[PDB]
DNA sequence: CAACCAC
DNA sequence: CAACCA
DNA sequence: CAACCAC
DNA sequence: CAACCAC
DNA sequence: CAACCAC
DNA sequence: CAACCA
DNA sequence: CAACCAC
DNA sequence: CAACCA
DNA sequence: CAACCAC
């Protein structure tokens, strides 16, 4: 009934349903089922830090899939593991990861980069909150941290990130569709990624999953 | 006076109109794991190589090109074979499945490979076909031609929608699967796949 | 009910019944209405002579469109009037306005253009046949005159065109569609018009209309 | 059906197109004239069958002539020589007529068996001063299954046939005032096997 | 409807359709769906000879089961690939791996081991027939032969096996139930491979299935 | 049997003997290249029928280019336009493939009416430094019965064609390195009665 | 068909 | 009969 | 039908 | 059959 | 035959 | 045709 | 089918 | 509770 | 929630 409902739906538009009523799970203005979208990804971190959007979701007709070019994200689902590599786990040393989840109110360009939003003393993630100009512009929705050790003898090569986050914050497209941070016209969801110690890196094999409705609005 | 329509000889039952071609054009990159392509992908509209109704009759597949290896590869001596199915998928859904996940086999072995023991009722193999190549340092046979085609009188159901996506397939979606029986190094497959179909009388 | 199952047709093809079956009317092999298409133009007919191709359609879904590549022409219908400017009508003299149906089996370029296709002595219309090259490729399908004379006092200033003309013809167009002589593939109608008097020109007024049906073959 | 008896081979055209200026006296030309040779529009051998001819065309006026007011009807009559010698024979002196009137013409009584009038035909024209029938157009297709045949030598020329031979008769019936025939004529003929 | 019925069926017993009527597929005698049976094995194939049983099924309600103790085997599908290790590759040699599928009509022990069976000279598999006094027991239903050739520079490393073949062969069991060769108190199918190279062995990657139905007789 | 529908005479022959050298871009010939005369092996009219072609020869790999380790298929396809009109098109724009690779190689869809395969027929040659197989014999002997038509003018060539006429186009499977083809085409034909 | 003449 | 429509 | 060309 | 040639 | 196009 | 499933 | 054995 | 599915 | 910024 679920499935049979999505697939026998009238050509370019939702299920009768939909259009019609209302779940309590749907957030104002938008409608429409719970569609999602993955990031599934081995994130190599750093210290000068790594950058994704996490709002990259194409136009069309299906699921995993905006129909307009507004739509309202709902929640986050962080989930996954970030290790030390097998050469790397046998010097002794700590790192967290931490991760920002922001959102840009304004967003252009391709990405903005760890260190050109984020002021910090040293290079030093720890230390990190938003630049004096772009305060307005950027804000810090969730930021979490992941520790994980190397050791000769005694490691803790692996730490296990689950982090589900509710967070209704509408976005707004472009006219063309490429599920790219550049199409953005209004606010973008990145996830700001950054290893605490200088020299060596850390692995974090990820899938981000956002959940996401239709709007209605305008 | 109304006269029935004489439908002509060399097309489907229930199905009329030009026969209208369709071409998946690729270089395949050939693995152990497996590669996978739906070959009944058509959009639904009033232009040519279009489908027009949801329903449609694939007469007959044409798969023709060739089986190569690189540059690197071919100098290491040894033989690989890629088996090719097309299988019919009688009622699908979401993203076409890997061909691990369809056929079962020892050790992940594409010669080994029959349609699972679970789900045997929902995809058929119509046809398969095998094609070898042998590296080696001095002496290599370097590619391998592929001519072959199939008549198979396959009516797919599509979804309302028109996209020329596997998701919207209601039934009878075709997939090509591919696979190489060598583990380690892999081949390329430069095929032309064509298919023949004629639209629905219905609808 | 003739007009409503047009309009009410399904989105992209032909009413069922035409699918289904097949009148007296249609050709072998092509099915559907008869579908018409017109040129109404007043040309301006010299010595030299004019042109013009009459299988020009262009395609899509309604009446006035062909469907697939090919189709079938049955019949031709040329009517109208071919007549003398007020200032030349004051003249004394005759001209007939020589019509020629012609098909070129294979054709491409924009126009052949009269005399580059018809041999004749001093370029007259009259004495006009096939070049003995191109006969293989052109057949003149119908030829048809009309007269007209000019005097001062006393004038014949207009003659009325109306001629019917079945000729069951098969035509192969390009994937892209222009309604253009430059498209077709295969044969394209076209009409010749020339003037028989050499120094004068003739108007002439025409509807030309054509009467096709699209072909299932191939 | 196509191809005639004792003849094979592809249909061969031969065309003449002229500016013909006609007379009251009268005009001729040899319409079975076709060279020997390998080539395309030849006969191979001496002997070949004319299945048909295609006169097409316009019989005009000239601009100084139309200004006066008169008819002219020219006649045309494709006839057979059975016994063609020497050069081709003048229209007064094959033809008997009350004072020169070509409407009147009729074969000689002495020569009535050598020649035979296969088809005639008419057109007309008209002149004057303020309105007139400047031009008509002529287009007749004719079948006439003529066997004719050549000498050994080859030129196109009356003189180099023998048995039948086409002639054309052109003549205008006003006696004063001559008009003109921009005339296509279109000769169909095949290659005898016969002898 | 396939599906269903089998899911469905009453308790202890078979569908009742099967029950009741007779497809043209099902052999005489025995009744019901044709069940299947699979062995999947990388098979390490010797000079000496190695041996499997193909007629292994157990007793149950479900497919892949036998019923009663009598059932009919109607097809023996063998496919898969035969294969030489990466360090015998390298060594100029050729090996045909000789494969045998023989039925004993008297079966009994745990398996009778090739060379014990088959009478050959200087235990030569490509010289094997059956031995002077088991020739009553022992009956080849089918041999067939796959060849693999080594070498340094260029090597035919593996080579596919692919071979279907119709027996309608009626075997009896015990009462008790264990898939093995020991329980056949009538004949058993036997598969009987062997290298035809002396001293190095080839690999046999081989899902062996087998079409059964069950038996009424009795 | 013997002499085809419409046509005459002895069964004429015409010869192409050459060695082509191929490549991966694909070259072309055309075959129905035939003179027009009185001579054996001409044409005497516009029109013939070509029965059947006879293809024999051995494509074969240079001596520096054979020790190298490869393989490579020279295709021949025996196509037939329809319509031919100035030079001869190359390969690459008659045929639509992915990456110009002749494997794939199927006729364009715009000229799809035009265009027709005939026949379609491969042959291997392996080089090696060494072991190799230099060389391979091809012969294919094929009967078409194609009807051909030509100009009024007298000469070999794919310019002066009309209506149909038969192209041979080859090309070399491997992408970089060439392989030669020594070949006699031989055409035989009968000319025409029809027309 | 043209008009006593012939195919 | 007129010209794809009854 | 128009005129050796083709459907 | 091998290829317009013949038996 | 080759592969929706033709003879 | 592939291999008990349509 | 494989090879004097059997279904 | 897990993560848009019951 | 994260940290003067915004929803």
């Amino acid at each position: 009934n679920r499935r049979r409902t999505w697939t026998n739906r009238p050509m370019y538009r939702k299920p009768r349903l939909y259009r019609m009523y209302r779940t309590p799970d749907v957030p104002k203005g938008c409608e429409g089922p719970c569609k999602v979208q993955s990031y599934e990804q081995r994130h190599d971190i750093s210290h000068v830090g790594k950058v994704l959007c996490v709002s990259d979701v194409t136009r069309g007709n299906g699921l995993t899939h905006r129909v307009g070019k507004r739509f309202c994200v709902k929640s986050v689902y962080v989930l996954g593991k970030i290790w030390m590599d097998e050469n790397i786990k046998t010097k002794n040393h700590t790192n967290t990861v931490m991760f920002y989840l922001v959102r840009d109110r304004r967003p252009f360009g391709t990405a903005m980069d760890f260190g050109q939003v984020f002021n910090m003393y040293d290079n030093e993630p720890s230390t990190a909150t938003i630049k004096n100009d772009l305060r307005d512009r950027y804000q810090v929705l969730r930021k979490f941290t992941s520790t994980v050790t190397g050791g000769q003898y005694a490691s803790k090569e692996q730490a296990l990130v689950k982090k589900f986050m509710k967070i209704n914050n509408y976005v707004v497209y472009n006219h063309q569709e490429a599920a790219k941070y550049d199409n953005h016209t209004e606010n973008a969801l990145l996830l700001y990624m950054a290893c605490t110690h200088a020299s060596n890196p850390v692995y974090a094999t990820l899938k981000i999953r956002i959940y996401f409705y239709d709007s209605v609005q305008n």
